[PDB]
């Protein structure tokens, strides 16, 4: 400690940007120690801080700017994982957990328990070699648990990715694959918890047109048709396509060809949704707009194949992630696999006991 918790907790101001001014060795609370930095954004920082009211346990610390839109969405984020925390006192389902929030001269404050790296940090720190199948499947089962119970209480999360989903313990073991003929890192444990609700929506709430980051938004987005929790399904699809393989299902920045490429992955959209869209201009006599010949359409008919071509073996429990990933992956949400269904498809009878009982 270079500092005393009193002293540092009343010594404070501001930036011309309206960040807290604060350095490694200052307090909150009389009770959190920075000991860390973790991010920087728009929104405000994030410090690692030692808890001294619970045994100097490690905190995340959310330290949002003293600016009205960024304290008006860390008090909306709050509510909700209010909400949460009351529905699932005894963290059965998986969701991080809010240790505490505070108001620091202007400055919301929001404390999580510290978790390891996100699924994303892992994967590039290996190379972006991919998660072993029995990985892919311990994670799948526990992202169908967790937004399952969400689900359930009228909740969507919107923004899943797999930055958002941090392992309980990122600590890996070093094996040699005989097949690549050079070494990967392989997780320890493969517990996980979903991180990132400052754009839930429950069902009665006002839905944003525009959610989800690219890689990970559904058709009905795009279209404009509404969205509701078969969202969050279409995300937990392209990020098992992307634990799987590596690499993103969707490597698009635009609309149209979004669409192009999830028909040459997919198969057909449905034509009722495109009947319903106001994006008339992506279609003609029902049919999507695109050149196949252009520099862009080059690219997408080498590179986009459909789904089953991407399976690495041709063994039953590949065959059965895949089937799960089509059911994900279905044009139409209201056909789309709900996480209640998910959780009873056969690709989940690989799990080990332990991973099935958590
Ligand atoms: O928004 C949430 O719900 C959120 C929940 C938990 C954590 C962070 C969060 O957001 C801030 C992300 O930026 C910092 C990145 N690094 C680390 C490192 C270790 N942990 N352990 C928990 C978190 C964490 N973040
Ligand atoms: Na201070
Ligand atoms: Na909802």
């Amino acid at each position: 400690s270079m500092q005393s918790s009193k002293r540092s907790s009343r010594s404070v101001e501001d930036d011309k940007e309206g960040h807290l001014v604060c350095r490694i060795g200052d307090w909150l609370q009389e009770r959190y120690e920075i000991v860390g930095n973790l991010g920087e954004g728009t929104f405000g920082k994030v410090v690692e801080c030692l808890d001294h009211a619970r045994g100097k346990s490690q905190v995340a610390l959310k330290i949002i700017r003293n600016v009205g839109k960024y304290r008006e969405a860390a008090r909306l984020e709050i509510n909700v994982l209010k909400k949460i925390k009351e529905k699932d006192k005894e963290n059965k389902f998986l969701c991080v957990l809010m240790s505490d929030w505070f108001n620091f001269h202007g400055h919301m404050c929001i404390a999580f328990e510290l978790l390891g790296k996100n699924t994303f940090e892992f994967l590039k720190e290996n190379n972006f070699q991919p998660y072993p199948l029995p990985h892919v499947r311990h994670m799948a089962y526990q992202l169908c648990h967790a937004l399952r119970f969400l689900h359930e209480n009228q909740l969507t999360h919107t923004d899943l990715k797999p930055e958002n989903i941090l392992f309980v313990n990122s600590e890996f073991e070093t094996l040699y694959n005989e097949h690549k003929s050079c070494e990967e890192k392989s997780v320890k444990n493969t517990s996980i918890r979903v991180a990132d609700f400052g754009s839930a929506t429950f069902d009665h709430e006002h839905h944003t047109t525009i959610v989800a980051t690219r890689h990970y938004r559904p058709p009905e987005v795009i279209l404009e048709l509404g969205w509701a929790q078969p969202c969050d399904v279409w995300s937990i699809g392209c990020i098992l396509f992307e634990y799987y393989r590596g690499f993103t299902l969707f490597q698009t920045h635009e609309n149209r060809e979004h669409l192009v490429m999830m028909e040459k992955i997919l198969g057909p959209i449905p034509s009722h949704m495109i009947h319903r869209t106001r994006k008339q201009k992506y279609f003609y006599k029902g049919g999507l707009v695109w050149d196949e010949n252009s520099s862009d359409g080059r690219y997408v008919k080498e590179n986009c194949k459909p789904l089953k071509s991407y399976m690495l073996q041709d063994s039953l429990e590949h065959v059965q992630l895949f089937d799960l990933m089509r059911r994900m992956l279905e044009f139409d949400p209201a056909q789309r696999i709900t996480l209640a269904e998910a959780l009873l498809h056969p690709f989940f009878a690989g799990l080990t006991p332990e991973e099935r009982s958590f």
